[PDB]
């Protein structure tokens, strides 16, 4: 009674054992389907807790051994006298492994086991904390040659308050209101804009004005931190035979580093851990730019390469879609910039699934967000079916903190 | 009252039609399904039920509900069934459910059109023969010269013990699939099977990859027989691109009318396993799923040499070149031939204002996310950014085990 899963463009038939495990419960019933939504005390704790350990425990082949017990007996003698616990760091390292592993959205999944953790846990202020955050930020650069990292600051914990990253991403561009009612930049960042504003940050008025971090330490009002401009590489778009693209003045850039997401392992919760891998280059072609709510660069585009915009027919969408993925594939090469394109990032998530079933029998993943936005059919990810459910530890949304 | 929002928009709508979904469909809290192609797997009090909704929300819809024929169209049903079992259905009882089916099936884009749609009552049909006719007939009415018209013919319903009416062609028009001595396949790959039983029912094969097939049609209880398509019935547009003049070298061709005929309507209880329906194509199903999916036509590489596109890395996009332009060239064709055919911009556009259309009539509308969204190009059409519910209404299309 496992979900029976197909790949359509092979043949091939497994069966999803995994599922059967979901930690946790989402929002679908057999009456309706709703995988198309975006955002779908003590002893409780205990019993996340005691799944993590024997998670970690199963991981490094010892386990129901001796130290596995007693770091039971361990967790639950804390939570008695604490209400919480302690990770130690190797169960940290697996933990935030497992994470990744388990995001179902992901497409980067091949690499889940090639993540650099740094531990933060013992960060004090807003100020230590931004120091540990342009160390990630110039780690996981590294010149161009992009590293997967993570940064984990201390746990949510009783008496105090978060640990917290106001920013979506470490690196984002300013989004401004106008004249127009318009917006100059970023429209995904309108809101963030506004609050480091008038937190104090001078704003500028172009369109890719990287925005300060707003960082927040237990208790404190957010506080303003200018990233350091050589800290932040940055790549110039242009395309490799449509000369007038240049002058069309777009950046994007290096390292895509999400900073809002929380962290969950074994019921405990890091509110802060800011992690990075490397753009597929879709993200940035397709979605970043083309979005109508975004940069919605697409009939500009279309209209250099004078295509006949009078007609859907004509296709002049697709072609000036196809133009702008190539120019960042293009850019970030010539920079040598670390990029993947969606037919490689795709391949190598199918050879992820067949890891995952050998490994765990099976794999958890969202159809809808592992199909790259263009060319769809055109990657085997679309003919493959799969099964959406939710594994601990776990990246989890959390609300914006204002 | 689940909360859907569009995100291209920022609007926000409750689907409450959602609420009057019966027929469980395959996800769990625990896990979602959604992304299955079929879901799951494929005493007569049950038949009333089914058929007393039915009658409601026919006379909802024509706001003739309380009072009137209303009551009185309960009872006969409700006799018909007690007196034979079965119950028949009034002619304009079934022009309204096999509309309703099209307007409940989450996975059709084209929706905004399913108030026109004509119904061929076939119902009176008992030979093989005569169904050739009346699937003849559809053809010809629907083809009309390229100029589509929605059509469904909807052949007798099953009776408890005793035969049904089949049709062991997933489509009318389907091109030949031939294996050799390379396991591989001269034709379409996705119809292999049905050319093994078309050939074994005494069909003589043909030339190769663009040979209409023969259609295998079952009354019954007595065994299929084999029925040939006349060749000017069957409308065809030769491929070529407006700008590569050797696309058209390449020889390839599609039909006209794509007519489904291996669903199995439902309407008020009552299962029909023949009823072939029709609209017309939406140019990605041609250009990118026929065409360039590895296991139907597969010639993108093709058109990708010919274009002289670099094959030897996946980043110089030339998959996504070749795809475009074979699309192009769909559209091209199509339009030079004038035949009805609509590009994956227009028809989701159209959809995402058969949403707006449905939320203020039913209060919703079910949708298919993976289906509804097109197979190129995705992100770059508005569907992509809405949030939608799936779920299963009635009357419906389901899709139904093969004869074998
Ligand atoms: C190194 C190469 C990586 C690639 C190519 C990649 C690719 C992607 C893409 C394209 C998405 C969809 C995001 C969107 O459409 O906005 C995604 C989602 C996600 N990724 Fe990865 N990723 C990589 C690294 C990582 C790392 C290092 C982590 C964590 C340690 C991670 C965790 C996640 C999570 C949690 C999501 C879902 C986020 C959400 O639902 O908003 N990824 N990934
Ligand atoms: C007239 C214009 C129409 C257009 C442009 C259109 C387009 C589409 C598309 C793109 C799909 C996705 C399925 C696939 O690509 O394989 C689909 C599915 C479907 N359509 Fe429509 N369609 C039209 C008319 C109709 C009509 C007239 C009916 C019934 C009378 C119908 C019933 C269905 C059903 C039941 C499916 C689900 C197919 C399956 O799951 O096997 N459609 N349609
Ligand atoms: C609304 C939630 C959301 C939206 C969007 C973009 N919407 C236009 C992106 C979201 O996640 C974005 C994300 C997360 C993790 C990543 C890891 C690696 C990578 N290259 N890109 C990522 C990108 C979440
Ligand atoms: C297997 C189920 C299935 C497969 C496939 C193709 N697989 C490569 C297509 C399916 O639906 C195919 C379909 C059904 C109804 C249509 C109505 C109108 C139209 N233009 N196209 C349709 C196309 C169902
Ligand atoms: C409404 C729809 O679910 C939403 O736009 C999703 C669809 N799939 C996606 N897939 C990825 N990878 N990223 C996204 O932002 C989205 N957006
Ligand atoms: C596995 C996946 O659900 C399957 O390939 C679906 C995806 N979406 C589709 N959408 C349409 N219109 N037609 C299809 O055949 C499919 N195939
Ligand atoms: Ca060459
Ligand atoms: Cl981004
Ligand atoms: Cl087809
Ligand atoms: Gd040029
Ligand atoms: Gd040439
Ligand atoms: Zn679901």
């Amino acid at each position: 009674k496992f979900p029976r899963v197909k790949n359509w463009e092979v043949g091939s038939i497994t069966y999803d054992t995994l599922s059967a495990q979901a930690q946790q419960d989402g929002p679908c019933t057999p009456r309706r389907c709703l995988g198309s939504l975006v955002f779908p005390a003590p002893e409780q704790l205990l019993s996340q807790a005691r799944d993590f350990i024997n998670q970690y425990y199963s991981s490094i082949k010892r386990s129901g051994s001796q130290a596995h017990e007693q770091r039971l007996q361990e967790v639950e003698a804390e939570v008695a006298a604490t209400g919480t616990y302690q990770l130690r760091e190797s169960e940290l390292v697996f933990g935030a492994k497992q994470a990744w592993r388990n995001a179902p959205r992901c497409v980067g999944r091949i690499q889940w086991g090639k993540l650099q953790v740094f531990d933060a846990r013992d960060c004090r202020s807003a100020q230590e904390m931004f120091t540990y955050i342009c160390n990630h930020i110039k780690y996981a650069t590294n010149r161009g040659n992009l590293r997967s990292a993570i940064t984990v600051f201390p746990q949510r914990c009783p008496g105090r308050g978060d640990f917290r990253i106001w920013n979506s991403q470490l690196v984002r561009y300013a989004g401004y209101r106008q004249q127009d009612g318009s917006v100059r930049g970023d429209p995904a960042n309108v809101e963030i804009t506004e609050l480091c504003i008038q937190h104090g940050w001078t704003p500028g008025n172009g369109r890719f004005d990287v925005l300060p971090l707003l960082l927040q330490a237990p208790d404190e009002p957010p506080e303003l931190f200018l990233l350091p401009p050589e800290l932040v590489l940055e790549v110039p778009l242009e395309h490799p035979t449509l000369e007038w693209f240049a002058a069309l003045g777009l950046r994007w850039y290096a390292l895509p580093a999400v900073s809002n997401m929380l962290l969950e392992i074994g019921g405990l919760e890091f509110p802060a851990a800011p992690f990075s891998g490397w753009y597929m280059s879709t993200e940035i072609g397709t979605r970043n730019l083309c979005d109508p709510h975004r940069y919605n660069i697409l009939e500009d585009v279309a209209v250099c390469m004078d295509l006949d915009t009078r007609t859907t027919s004509s296709l002049w969408k697709d072609k000036a879609a196809v133009e702008i993925n190539v120019a960042v594939l293009h850019s970030y090469q010539l920079a040598k910039v670390t990029i993947v394109d969606h037919h490689a990032a795709t391949a190598s998530f199918m050879k992820h699934l067949e890891n995952e079933q050998k490994a765990r029998g099976g794999c958890p993943a969202d159809w809808a967000w592992i199909v790259p936005p263009i060319s769809g059919s055109l990657t085997p990810v679309f003919h493959q079916e799969m099964v959406n459910y939710f594994l601990s530890p776990a990246f989890r949304y959390q609300p914006d903190p204002w």
